């Protein structure tokens, strides 16, 4: 039993009295079948990882209602008091030790994550929680998906309308045909910059501004990558622009630490393969001083998206959302 005091963005997500606690009510869980897709795909992920900088689901009420009368899903989470967002762009400190602390967990997140074959795809501040302890966790899993999606789906051709245009990666903004865990190696590094200056790195006003911003300081992209863009449009807007070199990282944040700048470097590259991976950031020198590989897990068996890749009906999905809460309970009691 809880007892609730006030609505914190991330839906309806109340803090609630028991030691403190949030509690995430899904309403109307049933009634849109992208939602309800999106519950099952969310509470599938949550319960397959076991990581200290990924969410954890702790409860899930159960129907106290007839199972026709089941309209809402209720999720009980442990309580963090800020996100990344907030720390951020708020009076609070971040040195650089700050900001070489919270990447390190969102890494380490990363390595298990992507170890498992799950693509988050809307990495940003806002959606790294960050507890009184310090303890970084990634959540808000709704766009995550796997190496191989289903044609049915809207995103798989409209791929620049996928997650958050200031962190969308290239190979999504540009449909460059190769969406593997580098598209969120992309946007660590825009959250990375993001620290490092305290504010964001490529604002970008609609999509024309945004791959505006982001030659600005990378350069014109290669002839391979101009012509993988599938839009013949987007590929003439990038030809007609004039050449332009990349702009150093010292540069763009003068006075900015040598190794941060060169681990940010390896993150924000157009091709998707050019890019380090979470796992290789991690021995980068910048984060030496909390790596330890005996400390840093992968994660096994990879996660499977077939599930997802189902046309299944409200009710299908319903049903699906049940078993899994079913599932969670009689897994532990
Ligand atoms: C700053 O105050 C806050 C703000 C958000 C919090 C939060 C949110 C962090 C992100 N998040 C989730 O990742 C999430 C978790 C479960 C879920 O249910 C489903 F699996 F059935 F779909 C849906 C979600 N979207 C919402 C909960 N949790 C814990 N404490 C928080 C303090």
């Amino acid at each position: 039993e809880y007892e609730i005091i006030e609505t914190i963005a991330y839906g309806v997500v109340s803090s609630a009295r028991r030691q403190q606690v949030a509690i995430k009510k899904i309403p109307n869980a049933f009634d849109v079948v992208t939602n309800a897709k999106r519950t099952l795909r969310e509470l599938k992920i949550l319960k397959h990882f076991k990581h200290d900088n990924i969410i954890a689901i702790k409860d899930i009420l159960r129907p106290t209602v007839p199972y026709g009368e089941f309209k809402s899903v209720y999720v009980v989470l442990d309580l963090m008091e800020s996100d990344l967002h907030q720390i951020i762009h708020s009076s609070q400190p971040l040195t650089l030790e700050h900001v070489r602390y919270f990447l390190y967990q969102l890494l380490r997140g990363l390595k298990y994550m992507h170890s498992a074959q799950v693509i988050h795809r809307d990495l940003k501040p806002s959606n790294l929680l960050v507890n009184e302890n310090c303890e970084l966790k990634i959540g808000d899993f709704g766009m995550a998906r796997g190496l191989c999606t289903s044609p049915a789906e809207h995103q798989y051709f409209m791929t620049e309308y996928v997650a958050t245009r200031w962190y969308r990666a290239p190979e999504l903004m540009l449909s460059l045909h190769e969406y593997t865990q580098a598209i969120d190696l992309w946007s660590v590094g825009c959250i990375f910059g993001e620290m490092l200056a305290r504010r964001q790195l490529f604002p970008g006003k609609n999509y024309v501004h945004q791959l505006q911003l982001i030659m600005m300081v990378l350069g014109t992209p290669s002839p391979a990558v101009i012509q993988a863009v599938g839009a013949e449009r987007v590929r003439a807007y990038i030809q007609s622009l004039p050449p332009r070199q990349p702009v150093p990282w010292e540069t763009v944040y003068p006075g900015a630490d040598r190794q941060a700048l060169s681990l940010l470097g390896r993150m924000l590259r157009f091709e998707p393969s050019a890019r380090i991976s979470a796992a290789a950031a991690l021995r980068h020198p910048f984060l030496a001083k909390y790596h330890d590989p005996d400390d840093e897990p992968d994660c096994a068996p990879p996660f499977d998206f077939a599930f997802d890749r189902e046309a299944l009906t409200r009710e299908r999905i319903k049903e699906a959302i049940v078993a899994e809460i079913e599932d969670f309970h009689a897994r532990r009691e």
